[PDB]
């Protein structure tokens, strides 16, 4: 007698809808009914209940295989794989080429109607519906007539009433021949005239946004500092954060005193800089930052010298590391700088941006970030989708947090290497105020 065989066209994926249910596919049975058992290749499939089974063999030509999925609440497809063990021989059954194991690809489809929730950096409010701007899908750099339909895909428009900060690079907004010839002129601290450029200053724009937030959150402590501290004469003008909303692009140099301090006085580096360096430079004295600029603000050195720094730097290489870091930062009322890393084209990529909040699916996966991107033109926060390298259910030792770039309508090999965070420093401020009673 001939030995029975099974066949399956492996190019056909099995794609259950997002709803929970017991789904099925068919396996062709040749020359009888082979005694086999189906198995998932992973034992860490929390979204599948049990093993696959042969639920019908009544048709001589095919078996029905059943498997049970939980609802896919996430906005991502998720993958599982079924192989087949010959129960008489104990070997995995071969596929069409006689060498590879017969493998059926399962892809449960994404949730088309997710319920999303949001966490914003403390103290910046939250977008109103009128402040959320939907985005057109681009193709070959041209906007199509289609829009991104996921509910978290919106720009957060800056208005007179919004409370985030997004200082933009003058060197990116500038249009030669159309902007004012004095566009880059800064009136320095001794009323001296300075042409400050900022093409490589994403670290300093990110620091400036975070510092604007910090001056605002701590404004009552800073008022007490101005009243009670022995302020060095030359630094007195710097105890001030002005961020003037509603300006035209051609007036960006008149928008932010903090960003202008970096643009006038910070020394240049084409290899960029570090968010944490600019933050330290503005707030307290460290020898490492002695050569950052031609001045050293160090405006609250006697609050933070010899105490906890409110600045931290952490890295993340897995989904778990990224979400714990984001949640810890958001839940502890801190501001967020992101240092992106990867490739933009056939060239290395590094860039600092500011994060003002995150979107979450019903499983509390982080699915989108709201980014102040000093390279991008609009006076808005841009959504950057979150994508993770491989299986999020069976995480590998490295599963970086890649960015989907809705403004360019494309994934990019750009991932989040880590966060630089800025804490209010409430305990340090309290100890300073208690010592100045
Ligand atoms: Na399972
Ligand atoms: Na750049």
């Amino acid at each position: 007698k001939k030995k029975p065989q099974i066949k399956y066209e492996e190019k056909q994926a099995v794609m259950p809808e997002s709803a929970a249910g017991t789904y099925t596919f068919e396996v062709q049975t040749i020359d009888g009914k082979l005694d086999y058992e189906p198995y998932f290749t992973s034992s860490t499939l929390p979204w599948i209940t049990g093993a696959p089974t042969i639920s019908s063999r009544t048709d001589p030509n095919k078996d029905v295989i059943s498997f049970t999925c939980l609802k896919n609440k996430t906005v991502w497809n998720r993958r599982a794989y079924i192989k087949f063990k010959d129960k008489k021989t104990g070997q995995y059954i071969k596929g069409a080429d006689g060498k590879a194991d017969l493998t059926v690809n399962i892809i449960q489809k994404k949730n088309e109607n997710p319920v999303v929730h949001y966490k914003w950096v403390d103290g910046i409010g939250a977008p109103t519906e009128n402040q959320k701007i939907k985005m057109k899908i681009k193709n070959n750099g041209i906007e199509t007539e289609d829009y991104f339909t996921d509910p978290f895909v919106f720009k957060w428009k800056e208005t007179a009433d919004t409370k985030f900060y997004n200082v933009r690079k003058l060197d990116k907004l500038y249009v030669q021949g159309q902007f004012p010839s004095n566009y880059f002129v800064i009136n320095g601290i001794r009323n001296e005239q300075i042409q400050g450029r900022d093409i490589s200053q994403s670290w300093a724009k990110t620091a400036s946004n975070m510092l604007h937030w910090w001056f605002e959150q701590n404004k009552d402590y800073i008022e007490q500092y101005k009243q009670k501290a022995a302020i060095e004469e030359w630094k007195r003008p710097l105890y001030k954060h002005d961020y003037i909303r509603g300006l035209q692009d051609e007036d960006e140099g008149k928008k932010s005193n903090i960003a202008n301090i970096f643009r006038a006085y910070s020394h240049n580096n084409a290899r960029g800089g570090y968010i944490e360096d600019g933050l330290t430079w503005y707030l307290y004295k460290r020898d490492g930052q002695k050569n950052l600029g031609s001045i050293y603000p160090g405006l609250f050195n006697d609050v933070f010298a010899h105490d906890t720094s409110p600045i931290n730097i952490e890295r993340c290489e897995t989904k778990k590391e990224f979400e714990q870091l984001m949640n810890k930062t958001l839940d502890n009322k801190r501001a967020i700088g992101i240092f992106w890393q990867g490739s933009k084209g056939n060239r290395p990529y590094q860039h600092a941006v500011t994060c003002w909040g995150a979107a979450y699916d019903e499983d509390n996966n982080i699915i989108c970030l709201y980014i102040a991107e000093s390279n991008l033109p609009e006076a808005v926060l841009y959504p950057f989708g979150v994508r993770y390298k491989g299986n999020i259910y069976e995480e590998a030792e490295k599963n970086r947090t890649y960015m989907f770039n809705y403004a360019l309508s494309k994934p990019e090999n750009i991932y989040i290497d880590g966060l630089t965070t800025l804490d209010k420093g409430e305990d340090q401020w309290k100890k300073w105020l208690e010592a100045h009673q």
